[PDB]
């Protein structure tokens, strides 16, 4: 639940 805003 760290690299879930590693996206866009």
């Amino acid at each position: 639940k760290f690299g879930k805003n590693k996206s866009r």
